[PDB]
Order: C-alpha cells, then structure tokens, then sequence
C-alpha cells in the first residue's frame, strides 16, 4: 500500500439495508419505490451502498426481507453491520480566497479509530510539532454577528493567546458557527501567526455540502468556499489548517465526534509538555455563544478528573450571558441566594422554549458547575477585564487547580510567557520552597529562557548559590535546548582525536578549549591544581564569580542573548567583552577550517564584533569621565582572566578600534616618554642629551604620581620611591624615546658609512669604515634572533610565525642573509689577479653589497613611520600597490601588445637570443616615462637615428607607437590618477587605523631592547645573559587605588547604559510612536466616554420626568 | 526601596538612606557579623517564619547591638538624637 494511512484507517460503509422508517411516500405500488425512495436507515438511496458482498441483493428485492419482526429494525448498529475498509481519502483541500489558497488537510478516519492513532497521525503522519497549548472552543451554531467591539478583541486575544503558546485550537470546522468566529479572527491576524496556529476541525463525515468532492485517495480536490445557496448544509470553513473528517452514519446526522475529539483532548494531556519538564500538556476550553449540549459540555470539563477549566466571554450569546450572570447569583462555591428558582429558570426558558419539562434539567446542570467557580473564568467585558482574552484563557489553567507555584512558573517558562509569571505567579504574600526557584533556573539556562533568568534573578535568585560543578557541567551537556554542535568539534581536537561513546563533558576540558581559543599563555582556573584537586574529590562545590563562568558557557554554547545578559550582571565588563570577542573569533576561525555544512562563521565573527563594540564604547565612557582612570582600566591585571590585561585581550583578538582609541594611543605615547616629562621637554634637547651625556641632568623628570596611570618594570617601580644622580641617568636611558633616538642616530652613522663604503673603491681587506658596517649587521642580526626567541607564545613555530608577517622583518632577513653571502665573497675570494674586477668572486660580493643597501634605505621607512603624519603614508604606499595591481598588470599586457609587432617589423633577420625579450620590454617600457625617442620613430626619415632599419614595413611603426602611448597615457596613466584620487581617503583611513595599532607592539618592543645600540649592544647581550647565570611592564595599585578604581569601572558602565536609554527614549521616533499608541488608546476611550455621556443623555430623558 | 527600583540609577548617587534598625528582629543576625567582612547577605524571603530582611534598595545601616532577637525597641534613643544633631550643623 505505500502508506501508514492505508493499512491502518478505515471507512465505514453501511452493508445492511434497513429500509427507511416504514412508510413509503406516495405511488400506489410498492415495489419501484420501496427500492427507489425508501432510503436506509444508513441515511441514503437503497443503489448508493453498492455493497461488494451484497450487490446483488437489491436487483432480487433488497438486502433483508421485509417483516422481520419489527424489533429487529433498530437492530442495525453502526458497530456490527459495517464493514471496515480502506480510508478511500486522504489529502489536501484548497480554499480559493483572500489572496490565498489557504490549504488544509484531510483524513477521513472511520470514527472508532483507536486514540492513540490520532496522536500518531497528528506527529509523525502529519509532521506537526506537539503544542504547548489546546484551546477547544465550543458553542452553537448558525448565529449572525456579534458586537463589533467584542469581535476584534476575541480574535486579537485567542490569537495571541494560540501563537505565544503553539497552541492548537479544536473546532468543529464547519462554517455555520464556533468556526466561523474563529476562522474570521484568524484572518484579521493572518500572515503573522499562519504558520504557528494549527486550528483542527473535528467535523463528521456527515453535515457536509459536498462530501463526494472531499473523497478521492491522496488528491488535492479543489473544494469550494461559496455558500451553496437553496439549502442547509454546511461548508469547511476555509482559515483551518487540519482536518479530521468523521466516516460513519449518513448526511445529516452529526454526533460522532464526541467519542474521538474527547480523546484527543485526553491524550494530549498524557504527553509531557517538555522534556526538562513533567507536567502534562494542559487543555482549557472557551465556550462563546452557546447552546443546550454544551451546558452539558461545559459540566461534563468540570466535573472531569482531572478538571479542564472553562472560559466564558460574556455578552457573546446565550450561554456566555446566561453562565457569566447564572455563576454570579452564588456564594464562592456553595449556594445561591434568596431563591432563584424564578429568575433563573425564567431565562432558561425564555432562551430555550422549555415550560418546566426541561426547564429543571438546566437549572440542576447549572447548580452543579457553580461548585466550581474557580475553574470557570468569566471574561467580564466592559470593564476591561484581564485585557484581551490571553490572560484569561492562560489563568485560567493557573486559577485553582491545587497545583503549586512551581508548576504555575514552569507552564510559564515552557509557553515563554514572562508577563503571566510577574503579574499572576509573582504576587505578594506568594512562597516558595528551597531549590524550587533553583530548578527553574536551571530550566530557563538550559531552554535558552533569558527573560525568565531576569525574573529570578531579581525575584531573589542567588548565582553565587545557585551555580555549582555539577549543574554547571549538565549546561554544557544539555541536548534539550539550542545547543552549539560545534563545541564537540573542539573538544575532540583537543582530547586526542577520538571520542568516548557519549562522553559526559568536564570541565577541565572546557578549560583545555579555552586555552587554545584563546590562545598564548592563557592558564584557565578549569585547568587549575585546585579546581584539578576538588573536581577529583566531587563553600568550596561554589564559585567565587559565577557569571564569569555562565559568560563563557553562553558564548562557547552560541547563545548570544543570554550571553548579553549575562555580561551585564557582575563586575569586569569591559573585560568579559573583550574575552566574548576572542572566544568567539577563534571559534569563527575554526569554524570556517572545519568541513561542517553549517559554516556560522560570519554568525560569530559578527558575535565577536558586537562584543568588541561593547568594550570601545565603554572605553569611550570611562574616557570622556577621567582620562587617568580610564588609562589604568587598559592595563590593571584581572587575576580573573589568567592574570592578563584588557588591552593584551584586545590586541589578542586584533581589536584595532580599541587599540587605535584616543585613550590606548594616550598612555602609549606615555609609556614612549618613560620618566621624562615630553610636554616641558623637546626632541632636540633628547639628542643633545644622547651626546652631552651630563645634560641629562637638566631634563624635566616626572614624579612617581604622574606615572601611577603607566606600567613599568620592577626595576623601575622601586628607583620610584625618591630623585638622585644615578637614579635620573637610569630614567633617561631606559625610555624608549631615548632608546629610539639612540638607535636611529647610529643606524644613520650606520648608512652613511656604509654608502661611504660602496661609493668608494674595494681593496683586498675591508676597511675601517668597512668592518664597522659588518658589526652593525651582525650584532644586528643577533639582536633579531633575542627578538624572536622571547616572543610571547611559546611555540617556536608560532613566533617564527607571527615575526615573518611584518613587511620589514622579512626585509630585514633577506637583507641580513644577502649581507653575509656578500661578505663571504668578497672576503673569501682569493685575487689570482692583481687589477681587481678580474676576479668574478669579488664582484659578486661588492654587488652584493651594493643592492643590499637598497634594504637598509629602505628600513628607514620604520623609523619614519614613529611620526603620526609619516606613517600613514608609509602604510598607503604598500596598499595601494596591492590595490594597483590590476591596473598595472593591463598596462604590461599593452606594453607587449606594442614592443613585439615593433621589433618584427624593424628586426627581421634576427637570430634567436635573449636580446629579443630585451628589444620587446625595453624602449616601450620607457615610452611611459615620457621619452618617445623621437629621432626613431620614422626611421626612413632625413633626421633618423637609425637609417640602416629603414626598409620594407618599417612606416608602420609611428602609427603603432601613436596608438601605443595614447592608451598608456590618455587613458590608463589617467585612469591610475582616477583609481587613486577616488580611493585616496578609505585607504588613508584604514592606513590610519593600522598605523596606530602596530604602535603598540613598536613601543612594547623597545620596552624589552637593551639600553645600547647594535654596534655596542653586544656588551648588553654578554653581560646580560652573564648575569642572567649569576642569577613585562606592569601596573602597581595600592589597595585602595583597586578599590576607586573597580568602583570607577562600575559607575560607567551604568553611565553608559543611562545614556542609552535616555538616548533612545528621548529621539524623535520613540515619541512619536509612544505618542501613536497613546494617541491610538485615547481615540477609544474617547469614543468611549462619548458613548457612555450619550447614555448619560438617557438620564436627561428619564430624570426630568 | 519599592520607590527607588522605579527611579534608580538616575538619583542612586544623591539619596543615602539610612536604615536605623535594631539587631534584634532580621533573618540572618550572625551572616551580618564578622570584623571587616564583605558578607553577602541574601534577599529571598525565607519562608516559614516572621523575621524580617534587611531591604536590599538602602546604602547604609545602624545595626543596634543590644537585647535579643525579637527585641527592636532600641532605635528611638538613637534615631532621635540624629534627627536632634543634624540640625544643630550649619546647613553651609
Ligand atoms: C642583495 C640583493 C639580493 C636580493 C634582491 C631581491 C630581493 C627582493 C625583495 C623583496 C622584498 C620582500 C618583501 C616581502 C614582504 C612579505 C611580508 C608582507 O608583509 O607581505 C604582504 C605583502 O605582500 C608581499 O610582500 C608580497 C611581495 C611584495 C613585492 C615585493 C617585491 C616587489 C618588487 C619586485 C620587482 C621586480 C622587477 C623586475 C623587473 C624590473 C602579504 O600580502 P598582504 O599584505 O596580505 O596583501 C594583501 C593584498 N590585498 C590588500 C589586495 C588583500
Ligand atoms: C632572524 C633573522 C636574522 C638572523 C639570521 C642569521 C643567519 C643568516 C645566515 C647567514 C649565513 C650566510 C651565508 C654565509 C656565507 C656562505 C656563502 C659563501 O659564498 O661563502 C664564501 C665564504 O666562505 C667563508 O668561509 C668565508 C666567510 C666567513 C664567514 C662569514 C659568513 C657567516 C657569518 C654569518 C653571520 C650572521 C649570523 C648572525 C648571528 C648568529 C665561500 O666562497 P669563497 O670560498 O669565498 O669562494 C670560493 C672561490 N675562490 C676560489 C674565488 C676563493
Ligand atoms: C589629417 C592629416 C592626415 C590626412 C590623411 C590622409 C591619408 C592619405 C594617405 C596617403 C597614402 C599614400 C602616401 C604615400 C605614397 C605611397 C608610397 C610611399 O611613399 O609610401 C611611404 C610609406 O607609406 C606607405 O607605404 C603607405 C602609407 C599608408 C597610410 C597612410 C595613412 C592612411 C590614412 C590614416 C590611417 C589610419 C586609420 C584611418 C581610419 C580611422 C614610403 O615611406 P618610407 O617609409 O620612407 O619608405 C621608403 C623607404 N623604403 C624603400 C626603404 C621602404
Ligand atoms: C582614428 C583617428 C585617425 C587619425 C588621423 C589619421 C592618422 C594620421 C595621418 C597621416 C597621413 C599619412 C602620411 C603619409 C605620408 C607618406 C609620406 C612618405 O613618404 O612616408 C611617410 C609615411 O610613413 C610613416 O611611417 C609616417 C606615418 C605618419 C604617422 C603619424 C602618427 C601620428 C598620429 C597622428 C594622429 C592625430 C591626428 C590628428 C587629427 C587628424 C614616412 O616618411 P619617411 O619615412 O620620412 O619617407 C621618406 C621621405 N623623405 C625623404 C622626405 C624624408
Ligand atoms: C654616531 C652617534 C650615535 C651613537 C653611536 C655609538 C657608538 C657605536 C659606533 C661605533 C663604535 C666605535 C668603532 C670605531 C673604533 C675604531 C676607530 C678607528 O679609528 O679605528 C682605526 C684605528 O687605527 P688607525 O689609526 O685608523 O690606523 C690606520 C688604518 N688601519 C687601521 C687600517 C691600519
Ligand atoms: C655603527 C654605528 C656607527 C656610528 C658612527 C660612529 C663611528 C664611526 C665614525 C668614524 C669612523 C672613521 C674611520 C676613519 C679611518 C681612517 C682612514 C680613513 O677612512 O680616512 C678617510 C677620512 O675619513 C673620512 O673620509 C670619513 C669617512 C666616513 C664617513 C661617515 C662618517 C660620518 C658618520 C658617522 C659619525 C657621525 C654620526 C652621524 C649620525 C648622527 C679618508 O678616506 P679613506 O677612507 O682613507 O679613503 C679610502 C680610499 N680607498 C679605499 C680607495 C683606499
Ligand atoms: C632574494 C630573496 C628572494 C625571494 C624571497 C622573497 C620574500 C618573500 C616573498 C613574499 C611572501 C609573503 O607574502 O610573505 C612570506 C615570506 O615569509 C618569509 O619568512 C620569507 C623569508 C625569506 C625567504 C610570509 O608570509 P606572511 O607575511 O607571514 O603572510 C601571512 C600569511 N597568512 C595570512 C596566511 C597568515
Ligand atoms: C641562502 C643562501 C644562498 C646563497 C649561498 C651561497 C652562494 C655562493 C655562490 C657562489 C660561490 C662560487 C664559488 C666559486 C665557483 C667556481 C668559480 C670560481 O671560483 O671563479 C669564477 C667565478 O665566476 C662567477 O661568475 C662567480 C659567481 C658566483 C656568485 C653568485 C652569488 C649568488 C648569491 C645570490 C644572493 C643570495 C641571497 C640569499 C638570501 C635571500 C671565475 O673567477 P676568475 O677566476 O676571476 O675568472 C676570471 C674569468 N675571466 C677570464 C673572464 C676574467
Ligand atoms: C654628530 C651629529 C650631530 C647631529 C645629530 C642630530 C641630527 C638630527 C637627527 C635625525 C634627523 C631627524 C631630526 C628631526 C626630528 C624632529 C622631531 C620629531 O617630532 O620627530 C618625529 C619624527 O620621528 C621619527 O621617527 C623620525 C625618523 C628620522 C629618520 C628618518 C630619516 C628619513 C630620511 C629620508 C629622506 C632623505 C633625506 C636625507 C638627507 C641627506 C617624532 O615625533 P612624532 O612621533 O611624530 O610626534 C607626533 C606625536 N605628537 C603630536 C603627540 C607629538
Ligand atoms: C633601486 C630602486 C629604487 C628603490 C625602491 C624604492 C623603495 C621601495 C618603495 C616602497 C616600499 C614601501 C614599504 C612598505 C610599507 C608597508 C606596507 C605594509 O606593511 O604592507 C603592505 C603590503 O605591501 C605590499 O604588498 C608591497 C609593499 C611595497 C613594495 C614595493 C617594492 C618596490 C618595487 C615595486 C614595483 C616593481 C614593478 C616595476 C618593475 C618594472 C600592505 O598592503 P595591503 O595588503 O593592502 O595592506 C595590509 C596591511 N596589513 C597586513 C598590515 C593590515
Ligand atoms: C585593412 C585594410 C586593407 C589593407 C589595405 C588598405 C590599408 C591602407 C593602405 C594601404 C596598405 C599599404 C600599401 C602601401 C605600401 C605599398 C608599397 C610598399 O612596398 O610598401 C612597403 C611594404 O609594404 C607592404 O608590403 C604592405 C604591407 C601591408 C600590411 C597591411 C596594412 C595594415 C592595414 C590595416 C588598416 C587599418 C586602419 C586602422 C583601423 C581603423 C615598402 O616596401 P618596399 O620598400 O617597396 O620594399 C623594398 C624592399 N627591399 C629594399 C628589401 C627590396
Ligand atoms: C605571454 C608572453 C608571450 C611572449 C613571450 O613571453 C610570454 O614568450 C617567450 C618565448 C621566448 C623565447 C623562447 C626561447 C628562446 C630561445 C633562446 O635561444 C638561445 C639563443 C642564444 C642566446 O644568446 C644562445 O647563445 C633565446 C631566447 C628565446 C628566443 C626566447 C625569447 C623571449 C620569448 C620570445 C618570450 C616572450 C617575452
Ligand atoms: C633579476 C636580477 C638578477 C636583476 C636585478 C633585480 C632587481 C629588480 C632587484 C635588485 C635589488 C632589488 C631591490 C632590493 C631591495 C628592495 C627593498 C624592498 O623593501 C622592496 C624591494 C626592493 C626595492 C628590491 C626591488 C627589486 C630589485 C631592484
């Protein structure tokens, strides 16, 4: 059969052929109308049964002669003589009207399917997510309208009551009641919850205008949406999205969805509402505009164990009105007042035509649901009770049903409804047990529920008590929410490769992901001695700072929301943002080197960002409060965060807005002063202080509070304390300004000898001029080995790494390598002859000599680049030759395009040589530079230069060569002026940026160089590593400057959160719409007080007589 | 307190509130002791009981060591006389 549907469902067709009631109609013989008229008591014509086994019984007389005893007429049962077949339809209507198909579903089941099948072809059949929610809304049927102020609202609340909750709404579908109210709310709030609401109609197979369109095995019929005029029956209401059709019986009778749609209401109840979560899914019914049978219905809910509680929408219709008032006229749940048999069953009687023979049979339903107010809620209209139905309908299951708050708050959390919770779980005089309020954190960590943390947390939650190894290990192992599959992926490349069958995760090896994400010397306290200990041995089970830890669950889990919440409770904001930004982007990295279909590398490369602006704007904060403090707050260690600093995190994650920040690039010109005082000082009397050794004593120092905001070394810290002779010598030489000045002014004592040495002629053995040079460039070269060998990182493969990215350290190795080839040829390089440049060996390392000098002219670009206007500029010109590229390579191709045609045409008897790729690159090259070479161009001319080219073809090569320079010129040495002009300021901005971020590792650098320049600089490598056999820059704090400091840090971040909410609620667009909505509230109560001061005119009518 | 939640971080500079309470009637007596301490001091209603909390919304308390629990009449000889020497200052 290739369908679950098929081998399972059933039809049921009515076999027996009881004859209609007895009578015949009219037509004196009684043998074509007893077949043609008489129908069965099945409900059709005697030839529609059609019966398989019994075909042939009609073309005799009939199935079952006639007399047989006229008891045994009733004898037909639905349940035996029914042959259970195939289902014969199942598919997809169709609703052609507004401006949708709108589509839906059928099955056509028998009607004594079992009840869990419906749950099975509800799930898995029909692929449908099990609801939160089941509203199953009754009444009667076939009533006009209703007030258009209570039309709106029930829609507007049953709506938003359905799709905040994944509710399903049972109807019964046909357009002639309950539904229609339902479905003509649907479309008022349609294409907003259309694809979270599944309403099912529960209809028989019975009242129904076409049931022969419906039937058809797996077809889309095309169902109509006209209401067929010139009769009753009734149509499927088209705004339903589920359909479970009835077969049984016959047209017109319409009871057989009792049985079943009650199941459904009690299976569902059966199943848990969640995973983490134990409470059945909970049902509730709201009764507008009703009728006899659903006064039953309504006490048959109540009554039920356990109770489905009940809403009443009074003024909708009889019911509603009739039960609202009817369950007004009793004490709380006992009797009724003076007696009430004369109103009460008045309108009973009045409503429903009954005159005491039925009149009693309500009134005896009605005492018996009054025993349970507190389940029927009554939605008092008018006086705007509980706001728009959801409340009423979502209380309703929170009213009395002796359950407890803990139950309350986690039907809450699973309908994601915080404001039911606060207003109607959260109400004074409420208690609560001990962990209660625990287990419910634990379920809104582990559901991503972030504004339910919020509600805990302020309600009396405790992180710090809350928060303990082993729950803080099942958030991480959780499957039950919106997990990151990506974190396995890093533990497993972490571990050794493999995996245990399930693997439980632990903590130590988040610790272990940590460190590799972020990288370098990061220690986390995961992978600790005492958290190694204690973890082992599982107030100690506590953590001292627990949103620390939730922080980096949240960003190693991708739950960005609850990560920004998190981030805002506790202390050291701007640094936990700044490790969100490096977690996240070495999770980026990863993600994007990982063969993983779902990349989510532009998702938490733009996570990383969001929390990289957070730190800049609280930088920006804290600056423009006091520029000290806020220079402090970059360089104060953590001892939370691996000892580190805020902008070691920041330059960990390449963060330039931070580093490039006014305030970073403040005491980064400070720590270049050291103790000197730059502002009283100038850059002449430092180089006159570099050569005049005693003038260092007559230099404007700085006392030990101006430095409290800069880092220094210990050796530093403590010549602070007083200032002497020797002390002020120390100051001077370890600045790094003086050290640059040091180095720059014998790097050009450096060029100028070594210009001197290959300007001027080369003898046997190197000259004084000459050996000084290659001291320079081989102290130099050990100074670069100190260099890298005392990086950072620990790996040597990622120091090499990382020092080989910088432009002018790979210059620097080729020239330093080139140097040494160069010196080894000219030094080793035996003169058989005596007129040097006959010996090839020595030539080659003078010329050596003579382009490795190019580098060293070219170095001085660093130097240059230490001023703010050089370098910038330095940074364009190497980004705008990337930038130039193609431009360039277009102006090559059109250079070859010329020079090749031009030397076939002049030089046809050449020989192959490689004179030829000369001949072609060559005056074409220079053409660009403006020479035309023009006593060439026409060399059959009186004036030419080269009258022996002249010959066959050669008056070609002047139109060439006119086409050739008015494409380079006039159009593609323009369009590079073009190119720049119009990129000029994007790439002087991104230059800028870059420029002030590679400050900081320029000015750390000279922090770690020894105090005398690389001639000298050897005695500073043997005595300190001498001494080092004998035997970074940090921020010291008193006690109370940690204190002012981490409450300086705490006032501005709450600045900075004030000035955004006064920010936004003070722009225009705000107001504005805060005055729309109010101006919106107003034109109803406007409306309002002029309906009830027109009803005030009534009294003027009645009071004045 | 309930006042100033709806109004905080706009005057949670410029208002001190003192509670002058006793150390008789509160929850918790011996988690406020300790000489120089940072005691995290709760704020959950402990249930099935009387005894009251400190409001967590004041910045500064004057905690009356005297009695007993259940005791709290020992703060009109105090409270008074601050309210009595305050106004003998010169208001600038
Ligand atoms: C004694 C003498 C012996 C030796 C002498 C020879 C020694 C040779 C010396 C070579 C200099 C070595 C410098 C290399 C620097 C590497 C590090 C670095 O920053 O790289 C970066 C720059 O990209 C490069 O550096 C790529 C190479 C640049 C061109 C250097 C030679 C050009 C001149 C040759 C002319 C020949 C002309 C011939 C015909 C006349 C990496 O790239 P990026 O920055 O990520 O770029 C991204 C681009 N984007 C922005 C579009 C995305
Ligand atoms: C992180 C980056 C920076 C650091 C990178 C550092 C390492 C970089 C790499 C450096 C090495 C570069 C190559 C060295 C020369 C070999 C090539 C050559 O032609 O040699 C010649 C000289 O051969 C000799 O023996 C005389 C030279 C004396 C040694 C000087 C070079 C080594 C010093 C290194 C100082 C640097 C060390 C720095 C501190 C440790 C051999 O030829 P010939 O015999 O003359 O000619 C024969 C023909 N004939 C018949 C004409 C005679
Ligand atoms: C506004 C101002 C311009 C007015 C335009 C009027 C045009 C009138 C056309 C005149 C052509 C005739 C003149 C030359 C007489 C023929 C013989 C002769 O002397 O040949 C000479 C070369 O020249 C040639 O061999 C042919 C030149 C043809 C191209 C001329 C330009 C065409 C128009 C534009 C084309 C561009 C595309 C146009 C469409 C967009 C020989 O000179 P030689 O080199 O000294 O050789 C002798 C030495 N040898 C024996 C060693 C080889
Ligand atoms: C799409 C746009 C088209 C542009 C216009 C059409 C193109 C221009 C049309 C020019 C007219 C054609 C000239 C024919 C002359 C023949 C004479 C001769 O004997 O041979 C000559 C032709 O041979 C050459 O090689 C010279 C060709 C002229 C090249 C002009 C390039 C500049 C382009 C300008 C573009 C700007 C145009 C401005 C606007 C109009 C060479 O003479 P010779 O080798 O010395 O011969 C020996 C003679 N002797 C003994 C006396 C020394
Ligand atoms: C620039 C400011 C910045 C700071 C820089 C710090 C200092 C660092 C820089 C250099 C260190 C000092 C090196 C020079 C030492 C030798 C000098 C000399 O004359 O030698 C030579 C001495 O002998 P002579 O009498 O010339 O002998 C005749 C020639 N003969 C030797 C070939 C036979
Ligand atoms: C590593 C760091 C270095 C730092 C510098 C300090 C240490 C170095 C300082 C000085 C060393 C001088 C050694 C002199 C040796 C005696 C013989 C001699 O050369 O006589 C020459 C006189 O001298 C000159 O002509 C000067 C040549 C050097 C020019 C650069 C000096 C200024 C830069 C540095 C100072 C200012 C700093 C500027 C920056 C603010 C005459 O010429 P010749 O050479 O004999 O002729 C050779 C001809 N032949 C080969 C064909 C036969
Ligand atoms: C005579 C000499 C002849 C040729 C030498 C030409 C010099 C290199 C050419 C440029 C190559 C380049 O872009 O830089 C490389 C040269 O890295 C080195 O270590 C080069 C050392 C000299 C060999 C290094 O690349 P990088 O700068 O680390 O780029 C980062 C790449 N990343 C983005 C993938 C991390
Ligand atoms: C990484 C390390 C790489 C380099 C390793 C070391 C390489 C070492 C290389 C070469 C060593 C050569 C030793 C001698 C070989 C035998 C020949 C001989 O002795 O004499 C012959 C030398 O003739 C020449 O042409 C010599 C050219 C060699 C120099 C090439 C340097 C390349 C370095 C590039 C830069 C690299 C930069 C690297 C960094 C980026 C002839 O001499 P003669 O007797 O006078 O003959 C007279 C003839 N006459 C009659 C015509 C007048
Ligand atoms: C015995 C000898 C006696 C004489 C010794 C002394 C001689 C003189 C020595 C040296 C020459 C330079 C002196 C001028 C310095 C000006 C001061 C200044 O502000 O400097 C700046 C330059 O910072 C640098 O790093 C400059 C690097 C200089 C070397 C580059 C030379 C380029 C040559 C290639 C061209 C070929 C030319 C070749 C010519 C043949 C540093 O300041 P800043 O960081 O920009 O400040 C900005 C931040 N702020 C706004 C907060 C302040
Ligand atoms: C003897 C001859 C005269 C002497 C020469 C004069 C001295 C030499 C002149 C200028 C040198 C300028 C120094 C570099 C400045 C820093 C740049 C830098 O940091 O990285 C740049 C890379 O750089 C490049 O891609 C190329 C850099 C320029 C090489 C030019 C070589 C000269 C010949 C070339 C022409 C040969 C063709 C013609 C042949 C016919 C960055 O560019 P980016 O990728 O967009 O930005 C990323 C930066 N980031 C990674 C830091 C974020
Ligand atoms: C596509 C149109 C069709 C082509 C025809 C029309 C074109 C216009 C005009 C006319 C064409 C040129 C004719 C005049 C020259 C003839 C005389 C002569 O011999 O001249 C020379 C050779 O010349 C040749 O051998 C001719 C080569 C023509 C190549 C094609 C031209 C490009 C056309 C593209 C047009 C695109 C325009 C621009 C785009 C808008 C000189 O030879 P010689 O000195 O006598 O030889 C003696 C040698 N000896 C001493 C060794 C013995
Ligand atoms: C896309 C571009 C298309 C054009 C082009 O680049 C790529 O294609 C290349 C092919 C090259 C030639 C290949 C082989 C030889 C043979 C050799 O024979 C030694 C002779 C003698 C030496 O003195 C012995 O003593 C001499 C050189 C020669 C002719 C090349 C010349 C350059 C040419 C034309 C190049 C040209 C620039
Ligand atoms: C192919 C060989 C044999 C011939 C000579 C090659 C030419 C093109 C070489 C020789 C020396 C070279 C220069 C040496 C030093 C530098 C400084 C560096 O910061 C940029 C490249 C630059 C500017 C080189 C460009 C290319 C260069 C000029």
């Amino acid at each position: 059969q290739k369908s679950w549907i098929e081998s399972t469902l059933t039809k049921r067709e009515c076999v027996y052929i009881i004859p209609s009631s007895k009578d015949p109609h009219r037509c004196l013989p009684g043998c074509q109308i007893c077949q043609q008229l008489v129908r069965c008591f099945c409900g059709r014509l005697v030839k529609q049964h059609a019966c398989f086994t019994a075909s042939l019984a009609m073309k005799y007389s009939d199935v079952k002669l006639g007399e047989h005893f006229n008891q045994a007429i009733e004898e037909w049962s639905v349940e035996k003589h029914t042959e259970q077949s195939p289902t014969d339809a199942y598919g997809v209507i169709n609703f052609q009207g507004g401006s949708h198909s709108y589509r839906a579903k059928y099955v056509r089941l028998s009607y004594d399917t079992k009840p869990e099948i419906i749950l099975q072809l509800l799930l898995k059949e029909w692929q449908m997510e099990l609801p939160k929610l089941v509203i199953s809304v009754h009444g009667g049927m076939q009533k006009f309208e209703l007030h258009p102020r209570i039309k709106q609202l029930l829609g507007k609340g049953l709506i938003k009551a359905a799709v905040t909750t994944g509710a399903w709404i049972l109807t019964g579908g046909v357009n002639t009641g309950v539904a229609k109210h339902v479905g003509d709310a649907l479309k008022e709030h349609a294409s907003r919850s259309s694809r979270k609401i599944c309403t099912i109609g529960i209809a028989p197979w019975g009242v129904i205008e076409n049931r022969n369109d419906l039937v058809g095995r797996d077809v889309v019929a095309p169902y109509q949406t006209l209401l067929n005029p010139l009769s009753k029956l009734n149509v499927l209401n088209n705004l339903h999205s589920h359909f479970i059709l009835v077969d049984d019986g016959t047209v017109g009778k319409y009871g057989a969805e009792v049985r079943l749609r009650r199941e459904l209401e009690k299976t569902i109840n059966q199943q848990r509402i969640h995973a983490r979560i134990g409470q059945g899914v909970p049902v509730v019914a709201l009764i507008f505009e009703g009728g006899p049978n659903v006064i039953l219905t309504v006490l048959e809910y109540l009554q039920e164990s356990p109770p489905v509680p009940v809403v009443v929408c009074e003024g909708t219709g009889r019911a509603a009105d009739l039960l609202a008032y009817i369950h007004k006229q009793t004490e709380e749940g006992g009797n009724l007042p003076d007696a009430a048999e004369p109103d009460i069953i008045s309108t009973i009687k009045k409503t429903f035509n009954f005159g005491q023979s039925e009149a009693v049979h309500l009134f005896q339903t009605m005492m018996e649901c009054m025993k349970k107010k507190e389940l029927i809620t009554v939605f008092h209209i008018g006086s705007e009770d509980h706001q728009d139905i959801d409340v009423a309908i979502l209380t309703a299951l929170l009213k009395g049903t002796n359950a407890s708050a803990f139950d309350q708050l986690i039907l809450t959390l699973a309908w994601d409804r915080v404001d039911i919770a606060k207003n109607h779980v959260f109400v004074y005089g409420q208690q609560w047990l001990v962990g209660s309020l625990e287990q419910a954190m634990l379920d809104a960590l582990v559901m991503d529920r972030v504004s339910f943390v919020k509600l805990l947390i302020e309600n009396g939650v405790s992180m710090h008590k809350f928060l303990t190894i082993p729950r803080l290990e099942e958030l991480y192992n959780t499957k039950q929410g919106p997990t990151n599959p990506m974190l396995f992926h890093l533990i497993r490349d972490v571990k050794q490769g493999n995996l245990p069958p399930g693997y439980k995760i632990t903590l130590i090896d988040i610790g272990l992901v940590i460190e590799y994400l972020m990288g370098g010397t990061y220690r986390c306290t995961y992978t600790r001695k005492r958290f190694r200990l204690i973890y082992n041995s599982l107030e100690t089970k506590r953590f001292p700072y627990p949103l620390n830890e939730l922080l980096i669950w949240a960003c190693l889990m991708k739950r960005q929301v609850m990560a920004r919440f998190l981030w805002q409770h506790g202390e050291e904001s701007m640094a936990k943002a700044l490790v969100a930004c490096k977690i996240y982007r070495s999770m980026a990295y990863e993600a994007k080197q990982s063969d993983l279909v779902d990349d989510t590398s532009e998702e938490l490369k733009q996570y990383s960002n969001d929390f990289g602006q957070l730190a800049v704007e609280l930088l920006e904060q804290s600056f423009r409060q006091d520029e000290t403090m806020a220079m402090k707050l970059l360089t104060y260690e953590l001892k939370n965060w691996s000892n580190s600093t805020c902008l070691k995190l920041a330059v960990s994650s390449r963060l330039r807005p931070f580093v490039a920040h006014t305030c970073t690039q403040m005491l980064l010109s400070d720590m270049w002063m050291g103790r000197l005082n730059m502002r009283k000082n100038s850059w002449y009397k430092v180089i006159l202080s570099i050569l005049v050794p005693p003038a260092i004593l007559m230099l404007e120092y700085k006392t030990k509070a101006e430095m409290s905001h800069i880092p220094q070394s210990q050796d530093a810290h403590q010549m602070t304390m007083e200032l002497p002779i020797t002390r002020k010598f120390y100051a001077f030489y370890h600045a790094p300004i003086v050290k640059f000045w040091f180095n720059t002014l014998a790097y050009l004592g450096f060029l100028m000898l070594y210009t001197f040495v290959v300007l001027v002629k080369m003898e046997q053995l190197p000259s004084v001029q000459e050996w000084i040079v290659i001291a320079y460039i081989f102290t130099y070269a050990i100074e670069k080995v100190r260099e890298v060998f005392m990086s950072e990182a620990g790996k040597i493969s990622q120091k090499i790494k990382v020092w080989f990215s910088d432009y002018f350290n790979v210059s620097d190795t080729i020239a330093i390598i080139s140097f040494f080839v160069g010196f080894g040829l000219r030094f080793g390089a035996k003169w058989n002859y005596i007129n040097a440049y006959d010996n090839h060996v020595f030539v080659a390392g003078r010329l050596i000599y003579c382009l490795n000098i190019i580098f060293w002219y070219v170095r001085l670009l660093d130097f240059l680049a230490v001023n703010q206007q050089a370098g910038p500029y330095v940074m364009m010109i190497g980004k705008m030759v990337a930038n130039m590229f193609y431009i360039v390579v277009i102006m090559a191709l059109v250079l070859l395009s010329f020079g090749v045609p031009r030397k076939a045409i002049l030089y046809p008897h050449e020989e192959p040589s490689w004179s030829l790729a000369k001949d072609i690159v060559f005056h074409p090259y220079w053409m660009i530079f403006g020479e035309v070479y023009a006593y060439e161009i026409d060399v059959c001319a009186n004036d030419s230069t080269l009258p022996t080219i002249c010959g066959p073809g050669t008056w070609l090569t002047p139109f060439l060569q006119a086409v050739y320079l008015f494409v380079q010129y006039i159009i593609m040495v323009n369009l590079l002026i073009a190119f720049f002009n119009n990129v000029y300021l994007q790439v002087k901005a991104i230059s800028n940026i870059v420029w002030k971020y590679q400050r900081y590792h320029f000015i750390m650098a000279y922090h770690e160089k020894p105090v005398l320049p690389p001639p000298l600089i050897i005695l500073s490598h043997i005595v300190s590593l001498f001494c080092c056999v004998c035997k970074g820059p940090k921020l010291f704090l008193t006690e109370e400057d940690q204190k002012k400091l981490h409450d300086f840090e705490e006032q501005c971040v709450e600045m900075y959160f004030d000035e955004k909410d006064d920010k936004f609620n003070s722009g225009s667009e705000e107001r504005i719409r805060v005055t729309f909505e109010r101006v919106e509230q107003m034109s109803i109560q406007i409306k309002e007080v002029g309906d009830r001061v027109n009803y005030i005119k009534r009294s003027l009518q009645s009071l004045d007589s």
